[PDB]
């Protein structure tokens, strides 16, 4: 997966990622590491409309443009929420916009911030002789102080690494297909049962580092997009670079590369039926790295592993195939409790069916996905 970018110990996460640009870029590295600070002031729209175009020309490598990104992406969402209270701006100065979207087109991206930036891109080893772990990680940047934005963003980060576990499996399932190694495929699948299963537990460590009403009415509001939105109906118009204003998806887990790595490898498929849920899934993989959009590909041209399985009259195998696809229903199921703990109590308690950030009618969305997911169960073969 040299191609793919996809790392043995992180995954889909971007290893040991830069915390420093060059010094051509000290003003916009200024800006988002004070977010905190500049907002709640109420100067950050100023400071960043008062403030030069600077060229993208100075940015090397990839590790660099991808700070970029993350640095650009956190300052646009600032902006256009600014206090978060309603105060909105419909349109994003010359200055800043111009060489996000020079950027985000060599990169592939929509010039929004992604799940790729504030989460594979977002962190950092505290003592890098230490192992990958709460208490040695931190993020690169937060929006406001008290929006658990730190245990957010690694939470996610934390499941992409137990992902890249059985992540690093796939290679060996499609060899011992076309190899025609039964034993090996048998170990294999259940290896990603696994540790998807695994992935369950560092799950549950949200409730650790992220509180409810923090995460709703504070940081929810920043990680929204202007697709379908209310409040920039039409989209937000990007000064210089294009003519009328262009509606892009807010950041969501939906755009990580995780779950339909695994929806595909194991033929749940999501994104057939011309529904609004294959729609969403199919839509995000704009919003994903061109990378890991290609390893989504390349996942799909491969003989279907269910075809496979269901075709052998061998229970061991349908067994390890069904524990794959119990451990996706598992990890659905609990992140539905999640949605109710962290969007639906909390929505209530503040003065017709809820919108995610992302742009999805959630609760029919998850459970649709969620349903899909459970129909390719064999229930004992
Ligand atoms: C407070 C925590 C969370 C909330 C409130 C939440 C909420 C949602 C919502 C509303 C959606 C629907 C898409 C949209 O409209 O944006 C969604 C989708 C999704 N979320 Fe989360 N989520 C949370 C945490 C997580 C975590 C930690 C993961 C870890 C992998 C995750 C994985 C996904 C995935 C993969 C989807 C796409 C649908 C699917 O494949 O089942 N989410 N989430
Ligand atoms: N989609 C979630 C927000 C969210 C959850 N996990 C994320 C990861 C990255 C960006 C946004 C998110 C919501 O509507 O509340
Ligand atoms: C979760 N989006």
């Amino acid at each position: 997966s040299k191609e793919y970018h996809i790392d043995e110990e992180v995954g889909f996460a971007l290893p040991n990622p830069q915390e420093n640009l060059p010094d051509f870029y000290n003003d916009w590295m200024f800006i988002a590491k004070h977010l905190p600070d500049l907002i709640e002031s109420g100067q950050l729209r100023e400071r960043v409309e008062k403030l030069n175009m600077l060229s993208i020309d100075h940015l090397t490598d990839h590790k660099s443009q991808r700070l970029a990104r993350l640095v650009l992406g956190c300052i646009t969402m600032a902006y256009v929420w600014g206090k978060g209270h309603g105060d909105v701006r419909k349109v994003l100065p010359r200055n800043i916009a111009v060489p996000y979207c020079q950027l985000s087109k060599k990169l592939e991206l929509p010039p929004i911030l992604v799940y790729a930036d504030c989460v594979l891109a977002n962190w950092k080893k505290k003592d890098p002789n230490k192992p990958l772990t709460y208490e040695n990680m931190d993020v690169l940047f937060s929006f406001r102080d008290g929006d658990c934005s730190k245990g957010f963003f690694l939470v996610h980060l934390l499941v992409e690494i137990a992902a890249a576990s059985a992540i690093k499996v796939i290679p060996t399932v499609f060899k011992a297909m076309q190899m025609q190694e039964r034993d090996t495929l048998l170990k294999a699948l259940l290896e990603i049962a696994s540790c998807l299963e695994k992935a369950l537990q560092v799950f549950h460590q949200i409730h650790d580092h992220v509180n409810p009403k923090a995460f709703f009415s504070v940081l929810r509001i920043y990680l929204s997009g202007w697709k379908g939105n209310p409040q920039l109906s039409d989209g937000l118009v990007y000064e210089g670079f294009w003519e009328d204003p262009k509606e892009f998806a807010g950041g969501s887990a939906g755009q990580s590369s995780v779950f339909q790595c695994f929806d595909v490898l194991l033929g749940i498929q999501q994104t057939a039926g011309g529904g609004h849920a294959a729609q969403f899934l199919q839509d995000m993989r704009r919003y994903m790295p061109p990378a890991h959009r290609n390893f989504l590909c390349s996942l799909e041209s491969n003989p279907s592993v269910r075809e496979f399985v269901l075709s052998k009259g061998d229970a061991g195998l349908r067994e390890a195939y069904d524990a794959c696809v119990k451990a996706l229903v598992s990890l659905r199921s609990y992140h539905l409790q999640i949605v109710t703990k962290y969007i639906l109590i909390p929505a209530s308690q503040q003065p017709l069916e809820a919108k995610g950030t992302g742009g999805t009618d959630l609760m029919n969305f998850l459970k649709t996905v969620r349903s899909t997911t459970e129909k390719s169960l064999l229930k004992e073969g």
